[PDB]
C-alpha cells in the first residue's frame, strides 16, 4: 500500500467592493439579508430562542421579525422614492402660477406621505425588537455575536424626536394645504415654508425624520443578522470571514434546499451584502436622502481548506472487501477515521470527521480516496490507510483488525 496526495489546498478568496452610500443602495443590500433569509427561511440550533429553535426552522421563530423588518425595508424604498421626486417638485417662487397649486399640493402630499411610513417603520421596529430580541439587538457588550451592536436605540430615539417635531408642525401644513385647494401672498408663506420644510426633510440628518426612519430600517437588519445570522444553517464547504465592531474577527463555517438551510451561493449574497450594509453605516454613514453618495470600499473574504489523501493497493482489489484510515495524532494510538467495505462500498465516519471528511474508492483504479475539508489544527497527525482481504460481517474500525498499512504521510 502506497500513500499519495498533498499540498493542503488553501483558497482565501477577497472581494474588493467599491460602492457608495446612497440610501437606495444601502437598502438593496438591507433587501437582501431579509428577504433571502425569510424568503428560505433555513433552520437554527445567553439566548432564549436558541433552546426553542434548534431542530424548527427560523421563520416558526422569527416570521413576525423578519416581515417586521421586511415592511421596514419595503417602507424604506417608499420613503425613498417620495423625496426624489419632492426634489424636482419644490414650489418655485403672467398669470401661469397654477403649477403652484399643484408644486403645492404635491409637495404638501409627499410629504403627509413621508410621515405616515415612518410610523409604520417604527411600529414594525416594535414588532421587531420587542420579540425574542427584546434586549439583544439594543445593547452592545473573544467574540461579540448575539448582540445586535447596531446602534438601533440611539436612532429609534432620535426618531422620535424628530417625529415629535413635525406633528408640531402638522396643523400648519394641513392648513397650509386647504387654502391651496381653492382651484377656481400668504401662499408665498407656504412656498417659503414647504420649500424650507421640504429642504430640511430631504436634505437632513440629525433632525429629517425621513432621513432618521430608514437609518433605522438599514441598522436593524444589521443587529438583526448580528444577533442571529452566526444560527443560521448553510451548505461544498466555506468559510465566511467576519468582524465585529470591537476587533474580534470571527469566521462561519458553512441538503441545501427551502425550509433546511442556505446554500453557500445564498450565504455569500448575505454576507457580501452584510458586510457593505456594515461598512457603509458604522464608518461614512447613510448620505441624506437628497445626495448622490459617497465613495466607500467594503471587503468581502472567503476560505477553502481541502486535502486529498490517496491510497493505490498492489495486491488484488478490496473492493470487495474493507479499506480504510487511520491518524495517529502525536504519540498516541491509531485512532480510525474512515472506512468504505464491500464491493457496494458503504461508508463509516468517526466522531471528529462526520461532515467534514468523505472516503470514496474508485473501483476501477483500485486506490481509496479521502476527502478533508474545513480543516483544523486538531488534526495535523500522520494518517494511514489500511487494507483487509478477510471477509467480516460488522464493519471493521479498529487498528487490530486491518491486515495491510501504509508507510504514513504526514498532514499539517
Amino acid at each position: 500500500l502506497v500513500e499519495s496526495g498533498g499540498g493542503l489546498v488553501l483558497k482565501t478568496t477577497t472581494s474588493v467592493i467599491d460602492t457608495t452610500n446612497d440610501a437606495q443602495n444601502l437598502l438593496t443590500q438591507a433587501q437582501t439579508i431579509v428577504n433571502t433569509l425569510k424568503d428560505y427561511c433555513p433552520i437554527l440550533i445567553t439566548p432564549s430562542w436558541q433552546t426553542a429553535g434548534g431542530g424548527k426552522n427560523s421563520c416558526a421563530t422569527f416570521g413576525a421579525e423578519f416581515s417586521a423588518a421586511s415592511d421596514m425595508i419595503n417602507n424604506a424604498q417608499k420613503i425613498v422614492q417620495e423625496t426624489q421626486q419632492l426634489s424636482a417638485n419644490q414650489p418655485k417662487n403672467p398669470s401661469s402660477l397654477t403649477a403652484l397649486a399643484q408644486k403645492m399640493l404635491k409637495n404638501a402630499q409627499s410629504q403627509a406621505e413621508i410621515l405616515k411610513l415612518a410610523n409604520q417603520v417604527e411600529s414594525d421596529f416594535n414588532k421587531l425588537s420587542s420579540g425574542h430580541l427584546k434586549d439583544y439587538i439594543g445593547k452592545c457588550d473573544k467574540n461579540n455575536w448575539g448582540n445586535g451592536c447596531a446602534g438601533v436605540e440611539e436612532t429609534q430615539s432620535l426618531l422620535k424626536t424628530s417625529a415629535a417635531d413635525f406633528n408640531n408642525q402638522t396643523p400648519q401644513i394641513n392648513q397650509a394645504q386647504n387654502l391651496a385647494n381653492t382651484l377656481i401672498q400668504a401662499i408665498n408663506q407656504a412656498v417659503n415654508n414647504l420649500n424650507e420644510r421640504a429642504k430640511t426633510l430631504a436634505g437632513g440628518t440629525t433632525n429629517s425624520p425621513a432621513y432618521q426612519a430608514t437609518l433605522l430600517a438599514l441598522r436593524s437588519v444589521l443587529g438583526l443578522w448580528n444577533s442571529m445570522g452566526y444560527a443560521v444553517i448553510c451548505g461544498n464547504q466555506k468559510d465566511f470571514h467576519y468582524t465585529d465592531e470591537n476587533g474580534n474577527g470571527t469566521t462561519i463555517n458553512c441538503k441545501a434546499d427551502k425550509n433546511v438551510s442556505l446554500s453557500i451561493e445564498q450565504y455569500e449574497k448575505i454576507h457580501e451584502a452584510y458586510q457593505i450594509l456594515s461598512k457603509a453605516l458604522k464608518q461614512a454613514g447613510l448620505a441624506p436622502l437628497n445626495s448622490k453618495g459617497e465613495k466607500l470600499e467594503a471587503h468581502v473574504t472567503t476560505s477553502k481548506s481541502s486535502l486529498r489523501l490517496s491510497c493505490a493497493a498492489s495486491g488484488r482489489t478490496f473492493s470487495t472487501a474493507a479499506m480504510g484510515w487511520f491518524r495517529q495524532a502525536p504519540g498516541k494510538e491509531r485512532d480510525f477515521v474512515a472506512g468504505i467495505y464491500w464491493t457496494v462500498g458503504s461508508t463509516y465516519y468517526a466522531d471528529s470527521a462526520k461532515g467534514r471528511f468523505t472516503i470514496s474508492r474508485d473501483n476501477a483504479k483500485n486506490t481509496v480516496y479521502l476527502q478533508m475539508d474545513s480543516l483544523k489544527p486538531e488534526d495535523t497527525a500522520v494518517y494511514y490507510c489500511a487494507a483487509r482481504r478477510r471477509g467480516f460481517t460488522l464493519a471493521p474500525t479498529r487498528a487490530n483488525e486491518y491486515d495491510y498499512w501504509g508507510q504514513g504521510t504526514q498532514v499539517t
